[PDB]
């Protein structure tokens, strides 16, 4: 949609020139009120929606590098680096299988004050490197910050968890990123409530059934759950169906909360020239399995089946490397 | 090898002109004595071999249409028909899934005397149709025939079953076929002892690892376990790897016993212009699973894994028809 207008006539929140350009078409994601029945409907049907008045992270809306560094306590925060705007999320617990894989992003633990310094350093030296802080909110958090945390709207979110019959909140990540930073398309196996705090983030989502268009890496690969297709330079040779992809986009700002249904693909980028961005997500385990499979199956359920096959086949063969050969042996001249 | 010579200088048992011609190369299967250590070795390593002095079906060597019709009792025998020399073995318990499948062979129960008549009829009327009797040896068998059965060398075969740790004899089929009759390539999940009684049969076998060259039908298909490749007119377009196939052949005659290891492909044909052929097989369940998978895996073990995947995937999807689509969705642009 068109750039929303800020109250008090402070001008447009952002402008098209801050968004990156891509080859596929997109339609806006609904921006509704938490009290709007249609929104309660979209969630109930595992469809994305942006809630604008939940007050989920109200106490955190005052956060910023300064305030944070002062009260965030003194613990270790994981900080990812990148020579480019695209951040390569890789699982270190799978690098064994694909020894032929070399990471294009380096993680590093550090104190907040350090992170801030390393950041103010780049900016103050006309560098080109980019950073991104992603750390769970444990107990090593300052006292004052714990006050803000307790300030979150748990009354509302706890009812969503209940009404939807989801599992237990697995974690909350604090995400602080630099403008221009990008998180390549991928999907997560948990329900997510993306709570925007500082800055603006453009989020482009794709339904689970778009599986054939996004070509995710093999399950045993370090980049499992991520799309192999380079959005900046799509290889229609290897990934022919990326020319059929159609997504849903929107730009979340301070106070907004985006619901990302489990298994839904999502590409997230921080607006160009929009200062830093701060967000806090809420990951919950999806509702348990009906124990009485009812057909027809939903798209994400099939993806669960595929993932399973790959996992079990790598067990049987005792080697994840042979998973591919066996699958081709199974299909060539028989199923294709 | 070259046509063996019959004792008493009765001339060659058969001549090349009786065998069908095929595009692939083949090497002879070992013809050894049951007391030969090398033969006990081939069996222990699940490799084919022809034993010439087991005396397994000694009492049955005197069988023929006449003697049989008289003592075979009076029960129902399954008799398959075919307009061509190739017999289409289809599973009636799977015809549901592939309703788009129409059998090219008609089975029919009948009394022996009837079978003989229907047979002597064709021959006596210059017909072209072909028949093949395949029936288990139950209790509806004549008394005199039971005497022959009891005459089999159970002392020897029971030790093979024991030494190899195989399961229990699942069944014994009486196979009576017309000259020129052919049983297309396929494999069985049980250990087999092919006991030739009357006539000569050419058997061409392929190791389990030739899976990629024989393109078996889908597991849920009525012709599961059978090769899709037409040996008389190979379609190298669909089945490219059939040009890499290499088999082991041999011609079994009265008194010979062929060991067909479980999962080994086999094409069986009755010599051209060689009268009828009578055989009796012995199917045993392979040795149980080690319960402690020891790698590297053997070829037939992987085929067991593939079969499993197909079976379970058709369960999960609740429809065997979608098995193919999902497999391609899994591999395209990811594993190929
Ligand atoms: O949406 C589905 O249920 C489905 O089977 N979709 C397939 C593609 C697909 C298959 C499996 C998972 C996701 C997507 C299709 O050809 O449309
Ligand atoms: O919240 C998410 O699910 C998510 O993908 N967040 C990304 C950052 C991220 C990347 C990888 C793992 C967790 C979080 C973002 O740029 O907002
Ligand atoms: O023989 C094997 O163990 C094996 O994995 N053979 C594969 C082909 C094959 C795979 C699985 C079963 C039978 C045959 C090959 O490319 O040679
Ligand atoms: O004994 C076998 O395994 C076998 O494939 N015998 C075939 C006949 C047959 C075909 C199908 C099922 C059982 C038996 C033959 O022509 O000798
Ligand atoms: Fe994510
Ligand atoms: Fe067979």
């Amino acid at each position: 949609g068109e750039p929303r207008e800020e109250a008090g006539a402070l001008g447009p929140a952002w402008d098209e020139s801050q968004l990156r350009s891509y080859s596929f078409p997109t339609r806006p994601i609904p921006r509704l009120s938490q009290s709007d029945p249609r929104a309660e409907e979209l969630i109930e049907n595992e469809e994305p929606v942006v809630l604008t008045d939940t007050n989920l992270v109200y106490p955190a809306l005052k956060w910023d590098l300064e305030y944070l560094q002062e009260n965030i306590g003194n613990g270790d925060f994981s900080v990812y680096s990148a020579s480019t705007h695209k951040f390569l999320y890789y699982d270190e617990k799978k690098m064994a299988n694909f020894q032929n894989f070399k990471p294009r992003s380096n993680r590093e633990e550090m104190k907040f004050h350090e992170f801030v310094e390393k950041l103010q350093d780049i900016q103050q030296r006309g560098g080109e490197e980019r950073l991104y802080l992603q750390q769970t909110l444990n107990d090593t958090v300052g006292r004052k910050i714990v006050m803000d945390f307790l300030g979150f709207n748990w009354n509302w979110i706890n009812k969503q968890q209940g009404k939807r019959g989801w599992g237990q909140l697995t974690s909350n990540l604090l995400l602080i990123g630099m403008e221009g930073n990008v998180t390549p398309a991928h999907y997560d196996e948990q329900q997510n409530f993306f709570a925007q705090i500082k800055g603006y983030k453009r989020c482009i989502l794709f339904p689970p059934d778009q599986f054939e268009c996004l070509y995710p890496y093999p399950v045993h690969h370090p980049c499992d759950r991520q799309s192999q297709v380079d959005f900046d330079n799509p290889d229609y040779e290897r990934f022919p169906n990326f020319q059929n992809v159609v997504g849903y986009e929107t730009v979340v700002g301070p106070g907004d909360v985006l619901y990302i249904p489990m298994y839904w693909w999502h590409h997230i980028e921080s607006l160009l020239n929009g200062g830093i961005t701060i967000t806090v997500n809420f990951w919950y385990k999806g509702a348990p399995t009906p124990k009485r499979i009812e057909y027809p199956l939903k798209a994400h359920q099939k993806v669960a089946i595929m993932r399973n096959i790959e996992k079990m086949l790598g067990e049987a063969l005792g080697n994840p490397q042979e998973v591919g050969p066996l699958l081709n042996t199974m299909i060539k001249g028989r199923y294709n």
